[PDB]
């Protein structure tokens, strides 16, 4: 809850976290980012040598701490092969640390922006994301922020979802959400046109991420977000630049992800059965694109 006190926030985090100081467990500190959500490092588990990613947050400068608690709890209880592994958390005064596996392959955004994926490689990424989405949805978790930025890549071509800061946890009692939380360009039209959306908003975004993999950008990226949202609600299913360049089974897959009618849009479970995913190259096929993008970036 947003009204929960500073001190009740701290007591709850104290109960979640491992005891003591995280330097008691890590060493390779390179800062790899900073900003509103906190500061990110790569580091090394001192004990095991595992490379990790660590976010450090000052709770004093954290506006919405309920969402940080939620994010860790969701990660902890929703472990999956296709979700970046949550390892540990520490609280030292007002300083919160969250430790994750590190994926040395970077973001899918780098890949879509610096290389040109083939349909075999696209099918493999979509499959792996749909594996995480089937698992989430069946556990009543909606990611709500699916986009290339939130897919991370191993050097072996592992595909892992990240950034559950905006996820919703639903129940049969309240199966639908209304909050507009996701990144504009990837938002399903029903997020703006109604006040009741479910898990299939993640399928829509997945479909937008497939357009990224084909074209390099989601539709309307050059638009102000405010215009993009009106455009999604009024254009509906986005149009491809060059649909003739795509295989018939890939075009069918995209149409199933980007169906205007939520009922008719595929669920993650249904789409795991799609024949487009059958042309998937081994995930190792992604390694030259990942290495080429790492190089460019
Ligand atoms: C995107 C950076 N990144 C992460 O942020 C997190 C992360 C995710 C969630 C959480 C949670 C916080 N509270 C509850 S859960 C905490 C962390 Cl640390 C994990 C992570 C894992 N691997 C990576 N890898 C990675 C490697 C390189 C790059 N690059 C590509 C090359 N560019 C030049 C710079 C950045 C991006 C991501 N980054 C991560
Ligand atoms: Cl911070
Ligand atoms: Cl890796």
């Amino acid at each position: 809850d947003p009204f929960t006190s500073d001190e009740e926030i701290l007591e709850k985090l104290r109960s979640i976290v491992s005891v003591g100081d995280p330097k008691k467990k890590y060493t390779r500190f390179e800062k790899i980012g900073q900003g509103a959500s906190g500061t990110v490092y790569t580091a090394m588990d001192v004990a095991t040598g595992q490379e990790v990613a660590i976010r450090q947050m000052n709770l004093q400068q954290q506006p919405k701490k309920e969402l940080i608690i939620n994010e860790i709890l969701v990660m902890r209880e929703n472990k999956n092969p296709n979700i970046v592994n949550y390892l540990d958390s520490y609280l030292v005064g007002d300083e919160l640390w969250v430790v994750m596996e590190y994926l040395a392959g970077g973001s899918l955004t780098d890949v879509v922006t610096e290389t040109c994926m083939d349909e075999g490689q696209i099918a493999a990424v979509c499959r792996e994301c749909l594996q995480a989405l089937e698992f989430l949805h069946s556990n009543q978790v909606i990611h709500r922020d699916i986009k290339s930025d939130n897919i991370l890549l191993g050097m072996d071509g592992s595909v892992k979802l990240t950034d559950f800061g905006f996820c919703a946890q639903i129940t049969p009692e309240q199966s639908k959400r209304s909050t507009m939380v996701g990144t504009p360009y990837w938002m399903a039209p029903e997020v703006v046109t109604r006040k009741a959306y479910g898990p299939k908003v993640d399928i829509w975004s997945l479909g937008i991420m497939a357009i990224e993999m084909i074209e390099g950008e989601p539709p309307y990226l050059n638009e102000n977000p405010l215009r993009a949202l009106y455009l999604i609600a009024t254009n509906g299913t986005p149009e491809l630049q060059n649909p003739e360049k795509l295989s018939a089974i890939f075009r069918d897959f995209l149409n199933r992800c980007l169906e205007m009618d939520v009922e008719k849009r595929g669920s993650a479970k249904e789409l795991l059965q799609h024949q487009f995913l059958k042309i998937a190259k081994p995930l190792s096929s992604l390694t030259p694109l990942i290495a080429a993008a790492k190089e460019a970036t």
